């Protein structure tokens, strides 16, 4: 794809250069493919990236991660496996695609799937702005006097410099994907880091991979057993806690009936379903995705337990703990030490130990509400009274018909899982998904 | 164990001879035994059976089905390997311990598991009277004008032919397992049969394998889908419908920190829990056990779905189907046919399919409450205004001091899951809890 | 392709349309496709079967048979991932790319990867005869009174009616694959049926399912196993003897390190060794292929076998045997009965058991010399002295430049295993080969 | 059992205190017992180890290290489960049996399969004797003057202080296990160390976990890998080569039926077996055995070795790299610097690269001709011209009846492989060879 000078108003703008809007960029240069494509001037399209290159969540790279879905549902296949944008044909290119093969394996290690990603995503380097960050999206009128609004101004402060450009267009995609959840009643402080950053960040705050650190993990979902279990690889001499409110870990559910919500066709019959038995789909099939383990890592983590139980017949003891239905009260981060003092209860409703740490992970998930502070500006062209953006199956959100222009627009990627299902903020479906959107965003252009 | 004739009064009498109380005949047998035993007249002790001969579960003893429990949480291993009654023995006195080995399997097949414990059974059948199903547990007392119960009649109608005898004991054990659970909404006929009669009443009712039939199954539970699985192999050209309320079958919840509600010393922890985290943990931990289907089964059953897919790409002319998110509104049974009409509709809340069957297999699984029936006659001796019988952790249920003398006494087995955890309906912590058993039925007798 | 009139001259004419042949027209079709090449008259081509429609092994698509290779190891993936022609492609085709990914399988059905190639073939029907069996191919000069050959004949017998058609080209490939092969010391009888023709031929001697027929399978590779696990569930009744010289069924090695002998760049390391090392390299990587049964399937007969020594401890009297370390010595079939009687020996260097067998299945594999037979007519245009034909790199065999046209050639498939290795009789490389035979055939053409 | 004072004559002396001989010891503990034996003056026995302390090959207890053999060939279980000294008992008896449990392994590690072991040897430390390491077996008769040998002294140096002792007994137990093997075109040298010393002696030459070490391994068997897998853990920042004479890391054979050959009972027909048989079968089974690594392990170093690829697509500047097929010519251990210069050929029949490292480690198996030495003064008491000492099936060694007298015997252990089978070197048989060997050594004393 060609770049867009700044200037120009553009026919689509995407907030988020992630797998969601990669995969957009895919489809819509498979659209225009004469090879794929037999029906193919070219549109005028921008992403924005907050990041200043490509990468996918590196503060959770851990050593040995391993992604949680089919190779097959890789960006492209899905939608067509004759694109070039296949795993396998990347893996051909690379030199890897026979060697790959021998592993006989569904899951790449993490790291393998970003630079997938990352050989796609410089195909569109000249489209992409790296290191700027959508600070909001503004209505715009090309006929002032008029009571119609047509086009958004989308506004972005420069990570370098903090310079505030703009860029109009007509259509616009948020797919920005998610923000660290920190739980209430926890305190700001540097030892205090959430599971995002912990890569990241961890090492500048324990410069010293030798020393008897004492790290605690709050949670008990993916991110926590990865950060516990790698723990005790990154500091052989650290004392290792993981606390949960639950009473444990739980298997992550792939078995074959179950995994097929997360089918692209599913999504028309889960869009369609009333409101109670979505809330009724998502809290049934909650184990897909929340909350829960992969089945490996459950029994690798609780192999090494056993471990300790051999070398020490007293619990207490071991050098790395499970503290199980356990709630934190107090953290003190005042006291003089390097290390600040947290307090736990029973996790039950109705005073347990007093752990001493320097640092604490917090892998508490991600919240998915960042789109509002981008469109507060927009929300008065929405249906009067209407508080909450509607996304449509097409993803558009519904906005007043006499306020906006048909032309003008508004996506949503990958937070419409309330609407659309579990699989919307996944890798599930990208591969149709963008293909989808490339249908509703440029279907009037790709007719002619 | 000797045998005690019917006339005299026993110091333990049980009824059911099924895993659980074959684990108390095992444990009071290895307390008694100087071998095992360094402390070590004989205990009088009697089991009433309703069956013929020792079987488990005979109507559901699919071919291929496994046990889905560790053949070391048998019935003596956990509380003593040293013990005589150990799988792995029977298996050696077999000439089969060094060609099981060879399989790598901690799940033998059930038809082998019962065999074993067939082979266990039948060395207590000096003291087991078989072809006795109990009616009633009915107070007594030696000293009839004084207001103290010292003892208990128990009466049970010979199979054979129907003769009504009695025995009487100072304790009773009512270990009698589950009944068979039915719809309230589905009528009676010979048609309609329950998983638990399967193997047993299935065949006389379809007496040819080779007959086109349409087989119907209700259920997503082990049952459920060890004769779903199995009528495609029994019927090769029959039509089976698996109809369920759930979307899908769920994988049963192995995992090991989960696994770990399970273990024998968990109980007392269990038990000492308040009522409110009780409820709690059962519910959080329910699929452990309840409406779960095993992995491989599951797999097993998707891929032969699969593999009519590639044969058929129209799934409505399968030969076999299933069809999630269904209640059954109508059976008509009356209908000149030899197939009744079954009428379908989405289990969802706010009409689908109408089915013609052969045979409906209703696999809805086990209640739990037979002893009420057998202890109305004892109702009288708990405290005041007690209508539900409350079990202590010894089992023994709990009852009125001024009216129950301290050596007269009844337990209850497999039925206490409310207050002692998943764990007891099931074989987990029978080689424990039968050792306990015996410690609280005949501690006073070998402390001495 | 378009099709090439009979009586003109080919560019090249193949001898079977099997895989190897099949991928041929797969890589020519890729390399004259504009689309995945940009350098793209079309070459006159024409392709000979014996059999009237494709079909991959028919005699041997055994209910419940899978693949031993990789999906990936496809038609064309190897080659180029972005080809029409690939198993992902083909699967998304059918609507079934979402459905076989929630297998989590590497191999499929062989029934499935047999239709995914008769769809690959379905789109060569122009170019293909079927029902034409080649008889020989003959040298032919266009020059008759000069003493060099240009172009050969091939002549085939209808296989419904018997007439004899020829069709000239300058190129051939004898890409036939395997013949049964048969010991010796086995007499001539319809009862003594070679596991090739087990599908096609056993259920027309054998009629009647339910009768109690003794059969047995001599054999410890894959095919005796699959036969041997087939015959338990397709004739219940039947007592099943497995006859092996070897002591146990042997685990096929598919070992990541191992397995990268079927690399394709490995041919060119392989093609350069001495003879001495192949020689050495090929028996000493023998388990990768021949007379070893995949681990699952030993597995599942073993654990069956099993079963059976839990209902009788006695190993003679069990419905199904295995006898290993036995040869066969006499086999009388003039017996006025319905069973031949089968006389058996150890087969130790230095008298055992008689059966009788209604059938007998010789799962004995297959040799590869059935080119020579089509080439005798040919031998007389290679090296003087030389009594066998010597492949190269390219798979050309060697001629005599003095007596034969550069334009003129034969190549070889799937029999060069001595010189190209393990991988050729299968799969492994045939998207590669087909593409690297393209470059050899064609290759004058696609450069201008 | 009772110890024996030094001077009196012992009815048995053992050398050797590892599995084999500790077998023995339970045996005739088990025999011994009123409890297991309703049968049952003490034997006066005696053990000699030339280690302070039972351990389990130490030098090679590599972290994360699982045992190759299903727990149930412990050492007692097969030859009764009942056994006191059972895996599973001393498990119960640690308070570990229902944590064991939840892994659903066969296979314990090895640091916890040796303190089962040690579990065992701690109860008969009344009867052995540690560092006293047996340097001479020598025949001595009652009669000085009678042709007639009828006990033998056996003479051992103190580890500690060097004094040589002497203890006279009838019958005599060599159960040494192996000896390092070591390449004769090797030189010596601090930096070359045979797999047996890994954990024991390479810490002490590379001090230095965090420095920059290169280090090389020869061989491609579990010891191999083993090394140089942990290797990788050990020393992050070294980097490790893999030199191998073939030409790939090949899978150990568990399958269910060529494992048969392990079967205790097995022992009798292959002893009774010819010497071509002999020969042949062990050559055939090869792979259950020698020169093989655990499929898991080969995987899990493969997946190791890919996730390399994917970091730097060119192989020469790996860290940890494999080379195969190479053989070592020259070692150069005398240049001034800290590293020696390793020359390295084709191991193929008819120049590579030169390797420099701070170490070697030499995993090239192990010999087991070390009785000899302790039975060269022994020599003269077999038939006339015998060379080789012959054991039976009870394992006695053959002598000279006119020569040494019925009471007076020696028994070898673990080096009759090449008359006892593949399993004979392990732990496969130890429970039942143990209570045979009892029979034959006690079984005088056990009648009466
Ligand atoms: C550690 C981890 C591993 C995961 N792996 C799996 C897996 O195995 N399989 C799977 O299917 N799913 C997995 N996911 C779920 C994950 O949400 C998706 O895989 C995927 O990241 C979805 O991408 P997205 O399009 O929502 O964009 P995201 O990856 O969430 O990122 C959106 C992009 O927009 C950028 N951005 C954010 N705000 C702004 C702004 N104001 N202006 C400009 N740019 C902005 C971000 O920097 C980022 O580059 C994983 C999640 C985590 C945390
Ligand atoms: C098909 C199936 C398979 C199972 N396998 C598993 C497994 O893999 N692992 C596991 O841990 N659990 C499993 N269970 C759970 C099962 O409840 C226990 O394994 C086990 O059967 C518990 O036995 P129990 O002591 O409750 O007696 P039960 O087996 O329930 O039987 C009690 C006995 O008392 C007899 N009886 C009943 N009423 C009377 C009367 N009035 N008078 C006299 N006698 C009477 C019955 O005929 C029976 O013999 C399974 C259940 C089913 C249905
Ligand atoms: C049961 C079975 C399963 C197998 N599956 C595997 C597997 O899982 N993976 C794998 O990689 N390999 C496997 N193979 C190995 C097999 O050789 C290859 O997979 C594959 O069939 C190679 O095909 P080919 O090109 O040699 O042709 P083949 O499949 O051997 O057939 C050649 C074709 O030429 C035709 N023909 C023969 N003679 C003539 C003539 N005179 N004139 C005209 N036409 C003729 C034949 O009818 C046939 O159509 C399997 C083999 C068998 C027996
Ligand atoms: C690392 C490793 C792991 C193994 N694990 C497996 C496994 O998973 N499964 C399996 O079945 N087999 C395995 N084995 C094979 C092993 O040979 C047996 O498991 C077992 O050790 C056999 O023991 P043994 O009786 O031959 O005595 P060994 O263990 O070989 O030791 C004999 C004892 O005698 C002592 N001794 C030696 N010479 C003298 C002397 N002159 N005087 C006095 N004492 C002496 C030694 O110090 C030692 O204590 C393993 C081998 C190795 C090297
Ligand atoms: N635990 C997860 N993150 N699961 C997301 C992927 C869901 C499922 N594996 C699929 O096939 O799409
Ligand atoms: N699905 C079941 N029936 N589970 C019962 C057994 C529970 C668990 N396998 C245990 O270790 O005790
Ligand atoms: N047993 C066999 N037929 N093996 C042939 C295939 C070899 C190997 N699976 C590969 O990757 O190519």
């Amino acid at each position: 794809l060609r770049s867009t000078p700044q200037d120009e108003l553009h026919d689509l703008l995407c907030v988020g250069f992630g797998p969601a809007s990669l995969a957009i960029a895919i489809a819509l240069h498979d659209a225009l493919d004469p090879r794929l494509n037999k029906s193919a001037a070219q549109p005028k399209i921008c992403f924005l990236e907050r990041q200043k290159q490509f990468a996918w969540h590196s503060g959770m790279l851990v050593p040995g991660s391993k992604m949680q879905i089919s190779f097959i549902k890789d960006l492209a296949t899905l939608r067509d496996p004759r694109s070039s944008f296949t795993f396998l044909n990347y893996l051909h290119q690379k030199g890897r695609l026979i060697h790959f093969t021998n592993l006989s394996t569904f899951l790449p290690a993490r790291l393998e799937f970003e630079d997938y990603m990352r050989w796609c995503a410089q195909q569109f380097s000249d489209v992409v702005a790296y290191g700027e960050e959508v600070v909001e999206v503004i209505p715009g009128k090309s006929d002032p006097s008029s009571s119609v609004v047509d086009f958004f101004t989308v506004r972005s402060r420069n990570v370098e410099t903090g310079e505030i450009s703009a860029r109009r267009t007509r259509k616009v995609v948020i797919a920005i994907g998610g923000t660290a959840k920190m739980p209430s009643g926890l305190p700001q402080d540097p030892r205090i880091i959430h599971s995002s950053k912990y890569c990241t960040t961890l090492p500048a705050l324990l410069k010293d991979k030798s020393k008897p650190y004492n790290i605690a993990v709050l949670g008990s979902g993916q991110s926590a057993a990865e950060i516990f279990h790698d723990l005790q690889k990154r500091y052989p001499n650290s004392r290792t806690t993981l606390i949960m409110r639950d009473s444990a870990m739980r298997p992550s559910d792939d078995s074959p009936f179950v995994n097929e919500i997360f089918n692209p066709e599913r999504v028309d019959k889960f869009y369609s379903q009333s409101a109670a038995e979505r809330q009724r789909s998502l809290l049934a099939d909650k184990a897909t995705n929340y909350s829960v383990v992969r089945l490996e890592l459950i029994e690798e983590i609780y192999n090494d337990m056993y471990l300790q139980r051999v070398k020490n017949p007293d619990e207490t003891q071991w050098q790395h703990r499970i503290l199980p239905e356990r709630k934190i009260t107090r953290v003190e981060h005042h006291g003089p030490q390097s290390r600040m003092r947290i307090h736990l209860k029973s996790s039950k409703p109705e005073v347990k130990e007093t752990l001493e740490v320097d640092a604490l992970m917090v892998a508490t998930g991600y919240n998915r509400n960042a789109h509002e502070r981008l469109l507060s500006k927009v929300q008065h062209l929405r249906p009067t009274g209407q508080d909450q953006w509607k996304p449509h199956r097409d993803y558009r959100v519904e906005m007043d018909p006499s306020k906006v222009s048909s032309e003008a627009g508004i996506w949503l990627q990958g937070c419409n899982e309330r609407t659309h299902g579990l699989s919307d903020s996944l890798l599930s479906v990208l591969a149709v998904r963008g293909g989808e959107m490339v249908q509703s965003i440029f279907g009037e252009q790709l007719e002619r």
